[PDB]
C-alpha cells in the first residue's frame, strides 16, 4: 500500500511532527514522498515560503523536484497537488501556525479531510 | 515508527476500507494491531456486536485477545482503549453506518480527532 | 421578519434555554412557533418522546397542532419539518443530551447548520 | 430578551444578509446594536476596512460609536468585543468572503460558536 505520499507543510511544530511521520511512512511502504507548502496571495512572501519549504525538504530528505511551492488557499493547493501527483496518502498536522485552540481541527485540515482523493493521516 | 495500531471498526464500507489500511500499516511497520468495536447501551445487541467484531478480526487476521468489544459512546470507547493499549496510531473511517453526507466527518471521528493520544489515519 | 419559528427540542438543559429564547423571539416578531421533538427507530420510546414534547409545549405555550413528534435522525426530522412549515428561523441548542464536551457543536446542530433553509439561532 | 446585539461584518453577501437580520432583531427586541469589522495584521488595510465597516453602518443605521474596527483574528476580535459590550446575541453569516464551500461553516463562525458568551444567530 501507499506508493505516493504527500506531506502538507506549513512550518508549524505540528507540521515538523507530520514531516517525521511522513518520512517514516514513505520508508516503511517504499513510497515516493512529495512535500508541498502553499503561500497565499511578492518577493518577500516567496522568500519566506521557500525557506519554509527548504525546512520540509531538510527534515524529509526528498529530492528538489518533489518539494513544491504552491499558491492559493492551502487546502485547495494541497488537493490539487494530491490529484496531480496521484497521492495515495496525505499527511498533515491537526493544527498549524494559526492555531488558537478554538477549532476542533484546523480549517485547512478540515477542508482537506472533506475533499481528499485518498486517506489523510492527521498528526498532533 | 508505530508499534501499536488501533482500528475502530463499525462494520460500515468505510470501516472495511479502514481495516485493509490498518492491516497494511501493521505489516509495513511491524506493529501490533488491535481492533475494537463499541456497542451502545442486551443479548441481541451483544450478538450483533460480536458478529461485527468477528468481521473485523477476519479482515485483519488479528488474534482473539486483540479484538475487543467495548461499550459506550464509540469515540469514548476508542479513546479509552487507545490509552490502555498505548496505541501509536488510530485508523478509522471518515464516515460510518450512520452517514447521511451532511457532516463534514462523522461525529465519532470528530471526537477522536479532537482528543486522540496519537495520530489518526482517516480512511474514506 | 420571521413569521414562522421552529424550535428543535430534546429535553436537555440547552434545549430548555433554547425554548425560552424561541418563545421570546416568537413574541417579539409576532411569529407562529412550532416545537418539534424527534425520536429514533416502540410504546416505551413514544411515551418517553411524548413526555419530552409535552415539556417543550409547556415551556413555550404553543397550541397542540404546533407541537410535533417526528421520527428518524433528529437533524433530518428537523429539516423536513422546517421545509414543511416554511420556517424562517430554527432555534436549537449548541449541545444536547448526548453532550460529552468533545464536539465543537453537537452533531445534529452541525447537520442542521449545514443544510438549513433559513437562519439558525444556536443557544448555549 | 436581547438588550445588546453584536453583528460581525466582513462585507460578504452573507454578512449583508446578516446585517438585515441584525437590524430587524434590534428593532423587534428594542436592543442596542453594535457592528464590528476586524482587519488582520497598514494605511491600505485600514482604508479598505473602514469602507467595509461604513457599509455595515449604512445597512444597519447604527451610530458611529457603535460601529467598531478591530484588529486580529476575526473570531478573537468578535469575542472580545462581545464580552466588552456585554452582547446578549451575536449575528454573523454561516460563510463569508473566503467561502469555497468546502467547510461546513466558516472557520471564524466555528470559533465564535465554540466560545461565545451568548447565543449566536447564523445567517445563510
Ligand atoms: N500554507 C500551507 N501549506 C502547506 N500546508 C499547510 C498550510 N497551511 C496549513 N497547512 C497544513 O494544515 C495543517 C493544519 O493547519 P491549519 O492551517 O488547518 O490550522 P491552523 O491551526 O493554522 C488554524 P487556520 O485554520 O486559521 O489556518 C498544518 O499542520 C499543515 O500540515
Ligand atoms: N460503534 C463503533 N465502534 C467502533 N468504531 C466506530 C463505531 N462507530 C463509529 N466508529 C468508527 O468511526 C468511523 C466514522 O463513523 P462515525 O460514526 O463517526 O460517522 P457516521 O457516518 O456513522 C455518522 P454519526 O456521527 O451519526 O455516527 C467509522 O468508520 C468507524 O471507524
Ligand atoms: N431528538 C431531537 N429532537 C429535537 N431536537 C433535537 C434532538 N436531538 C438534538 N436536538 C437539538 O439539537 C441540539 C444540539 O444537540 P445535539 O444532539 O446536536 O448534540 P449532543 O450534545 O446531544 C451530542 P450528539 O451529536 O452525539 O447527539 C439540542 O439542544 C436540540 O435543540
Ligand atoms: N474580518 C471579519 N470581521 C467581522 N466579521 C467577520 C470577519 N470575518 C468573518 N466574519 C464573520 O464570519 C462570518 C462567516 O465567515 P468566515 O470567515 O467564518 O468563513 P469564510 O467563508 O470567509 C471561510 P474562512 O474560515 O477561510 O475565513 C462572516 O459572514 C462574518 O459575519
Ligand atoms: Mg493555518
Ligand atoms: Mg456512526
Ligand atoms: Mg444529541
Ligand atoms: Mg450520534
Ligand atoms: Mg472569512
Ligand atoms: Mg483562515
Amino acid at each position: 500500500m501507499f506508493k505516493t505520499i504527500l506531506l502538507a507543510y506549513d512550518g508549524s511544530e505540528h507540521a515538523r511532527r507530520a514531516a517525521e511521520v511522513a518520512k517514516a511512512e514513505a520508508e516503511a511502504h517504499g513510497a515516493r514522498l512529495i512535500v508541498v507548502h502553499a503561500y497565499e496571495p511578492l518577493r518577500r512572501r516567496l522568500e519566506r515560503a521557500e525557506g519554509v519549504l527548504e525546512e520540509a525538504r531538510a527534515l524529509t530528505g526528498v529530492p528538489k523536484e518533489d518539494a513544491l511551492l504552491l499558491e492559493g488557499v492551502p487546502a485547495e493547493a494541497i488537493l490539487q497537488a494530491a490529484r496531480a501527483e496521484k497521492a495515495d496518502l496525505i499527511v498533515m498536522g491537526t493544527r498549524g501556525l494559526g492555531a488558537l485552540g478554538s477549532l476542533f481541527l484546523g480549517s485547512q485540515s478540515q477542508r482537506v479531510v472533506a475533499e481528499a482523493p485518498c486517506p489523510v493521516l492527521l498528526v498532533r
